[PDB]
């Protein structure tokens, strides 16, 4: 059966593919797992991370988010701030050694992405945050 | 930080194929969970539940014994994971049948985007084959 131009089928055996090869590569190199490093790394580009928040930008259901932000807990990576004596929600914060694992794998992540763009011209890769970007819209709207 | 998630295409994809997900299934007598892994189990060869649990978001458990239930309802055999004849069957023909929604999906793109799009997904597949 004949799925090349099935979209969804497309992106998702590519977006499999990516995330278990990196699954190997993070937990090799970093000992964590790849989803892990997706939250990492929104907890070092944002401020004010619930679970909400996270979920909203990883595409990851809420359930996910906590039950990894809660292993990073363990691990000693994020806390969680109440921020009790402010007007606002509690967030997720790295911990010293959370920033400390985001400044040595951020390399690490920035050498893989550049791998996947490669062959890419600039055009290309401009085309691609493009059409990714009009999907990402029709979705939200499904 | 160092990196910009906006410009960056793996952290797009991965996003992307999650909001994909969270918008059919039952219809094939599975539910979301055995979808997703035999999504995964469609993309790449012999798995593993540590694998596949770390980038569902799911736990161990959880993951078991949906591999479980898929083996017997004859979908994956075994640790390495792999689908059946069936089990690949199955992500073939719930894909097709639910083309419809591609459709919605590709609504706002004229031909000639489409085209760019699959051009551009291959290019990444392919590299992704090499990493």
């Amino acid at each position: 059966i004949n799925i090349d131009r099935h979209a969804t089928a497309q992106i998702n055996m590519l977006a499999n593919k990516l995330m278990l090869k990196s699954s190997t590569a993070y937990t090799q190199k970093f000992g964590i797992g790849m989803t892990e490093w997706r939250i990492i790394s929104v907890l070092s580009s944002a401020s004010d991370c619930s679970v909400q928040k996270i979920s909203d930008i990883l595409g990851l259901d809420k359930a996910a988010v906590s039950r990894t932000v809660k292993k990073l807990e363990e691990k000693k990576y994020i806390e969680v701030n109440g921020h009790s004596e402010d007007k606002r929600t509690y967030a997720i914060n790295l911990t010293e050694m959370g920033q400390e694992l985001y400044e040595v794998a951020s390399d690490f992540a920035i050498e893989r992405e550049k791998q996947l763009l490669e062959e890419f011209e600039e055009a290309e890769k401009d085309q691609l945050f493009i059409l990714l970007k009009k999907l990402r819209n029709k979705v939200d709207q499904m």
